[PDB]
């Protein structure tokens, strides 16, 4: 536990790491696989190759330093980050390994910065932070294993359907290989999908929502290929994509994350998704949707028709609820694609253009989508004066970001 010294040390000194971010990270990963190598089967190895971590490191040391003195807040963010270290099936074992390494990238970046006081301060920081950590990822791998059809660490699935939902986007419809139930999870949930890379010779693992409602037998995921145009094709996604059929088998984690709705609160939902960012939407929609009314508005942006996924399920959807509102938005419309017929409105998602349709009283705003897409309408949700506390949102890659 943290005097007011070292937390005051810490305060004045994250602006150093976060300073000598891209130095650290590359220090810390070249000590930590060297002594370990194994731990490269749980880390990304794209990771382009450390840019996007090195901003949520620098993000992420800030924000501790500015909430040190606020316990509250800080236990928040832990619990998404616990959520997301219990999905990759991280160890208590492990946090002496990131610490030593940690450390020492630290204190070998820092140099002659890196006096006794500093060191100590940060490394009593790691050891407060990861004993709250352990403690909250072995609480969720406790509930996870007890529940029906629970487990700890990863169940064999395999594929059982595989369908195109668009051009980019295609579904995988898996069951345990052992033909047992599944866990029940909250709509919003993620899996992580660990497959073997063969032009990494190593196992990656990846976070994918449960695009589906819970029917304890199976798990849908959706997944966007993330391909070519100058950008080197992600490895995972097109793994999938090309290499993995009907009747193959993959591992996946237990349910887990923060983001979710409250299945037995009867308050509205708006539903604000940008392209694959409509996955766990999709979950939210077919469970609301059962259940007095409950009321969704079901806002999405794509491209045009083509990237558009689930297309013709929503549509028929929202022709068959009376407490479904649809909306869509296209940001460059294909010659084929009508406006006031395949689409409602041109251009990025704005709230403005819905705004009684989508400021019912007291509702919960849920948004998911790229970086500045979030920004942008938890932005304009906030100009509407939503509270902050009625917005929840998933990032689909680190952070922290639109905090
Ligand atoms: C909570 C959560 C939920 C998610 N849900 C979904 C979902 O429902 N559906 C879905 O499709 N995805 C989802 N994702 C995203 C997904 O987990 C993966 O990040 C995504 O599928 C890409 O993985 P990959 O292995 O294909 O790409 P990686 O190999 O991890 O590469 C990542 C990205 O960087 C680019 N890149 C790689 N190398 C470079 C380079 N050196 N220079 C510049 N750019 C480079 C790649 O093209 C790729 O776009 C979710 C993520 C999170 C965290
Ligand atoms: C005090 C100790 C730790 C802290 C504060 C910490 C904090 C974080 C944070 C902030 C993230 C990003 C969260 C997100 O993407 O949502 C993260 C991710 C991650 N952590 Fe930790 N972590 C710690 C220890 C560990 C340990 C011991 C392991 C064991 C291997 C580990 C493995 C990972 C992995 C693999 C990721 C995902 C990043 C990626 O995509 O590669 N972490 N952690
Ligand atoms: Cl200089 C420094 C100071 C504090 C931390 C704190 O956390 C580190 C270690 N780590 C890695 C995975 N899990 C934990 C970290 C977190 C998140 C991300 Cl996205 C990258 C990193 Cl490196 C890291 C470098």
């Amino acid at each position: 536990m943290l005097t007011q010294k070292t937390k005051d040390i810490v305060k004045a000194t994250a602006p150093v790491l976060a300073e000598h971010g891209y130095d650290i990270i590359k220090c810390f990963y070249q000590r930590m696989f060297e002594a370990h190598p194994e731990l490269k089967n749980v880390f990304n190895m794209a990771h382009q190759e450390q840019g996007q971590q090195q901003q949520a490191l620098a993000r992420a040391v800030y924000a501790y330093a500015e909430n040190i003195e606020d316990p509250n807040s800080l236990m928040a963010v832990l619990k998404n980050i616990a959520n997301k270290h219990a999905s990759l099936g991280v160890k208590p074992e492990q946090y002496p390994i990131v610490g030593e390494h940690l450390l020492a990238a630290i204190k070998e970046v820092l140099g002659n910065a890196a006096t006794d006081d500093i060191i100590s301060a940060w490394a009593q920081a790691y050891g407060n932070l990861a004993d709250v950590l352990m403690g909250m990822e072995s609480e969720l791998y406790e509930r996870s294993a007890e529940q029906p059809g629970g487990w700890k660490g990863w169940r064999t699935f395999v594929i059982r359907e595989k369908r195109p939902e668009s051009d980019v986007i295609t579904s995988f419809i898996l069951e345990p290989a052992d033909g047992g139930p599944v866990v029940n999870f909250e709509p919003g949930q993620y899996t992580s999908v660990a497959i073997d890379v063969p032009a990494l010779g190593l196992q990656q693992i990846r976070q994918y929502s449960l695009s589906d409602m819970p029917n304890g037998r199976s798990y849908r995921i959706s997944v966007k290929r993330e391909g070519g145009g100058p950008q080197p094709p992600g490895y995972v996604s097109n793994l999938l994509h090309d290499h993995v059929n009907v009747g193959d088998q993959v591992k996946l984690a237990a349910p887990y994350g923060s983001f979710h709705i409250d299945v037995d609160a009867k308050t509205p939902i708006v539903l604000i998704s940008g392209g694959v960012g409509l996955t766990p939407m999709v979950s939210m929609l077919k469970v609301a949707l059962q259940a007095p009314p409950r009321q969704v508005v079901f806002v999405h942006g794509a491209r045009n028709s083509a990237v558009h996924a689930m297309r013709d399920r929503l549509r028929e959807a929202a022709k068959t609820y009376e407490n479904l509102d649809l909306f869509v938005f296209y940001d460059q419309p294909l010659p084929e694609d009508v406006q006031g017929r395949d689409y409602d409105y041109p251009g990025l998602v704005d709230v403005k253009q819905i705004e009684k349709s989508i400021l019912l009283p007291d509702a919960d705003y849920y948004i998911c989508g790229p970086i500045p897409f979030m920004r942008m309408q938890h932005d304009a949700l906030k100009n509407l004066g939503i509270h902050e506390a009625r917005i929840h949102y998933e990032v689909f890659g680190p952070d922290l970001f639109a905090e």
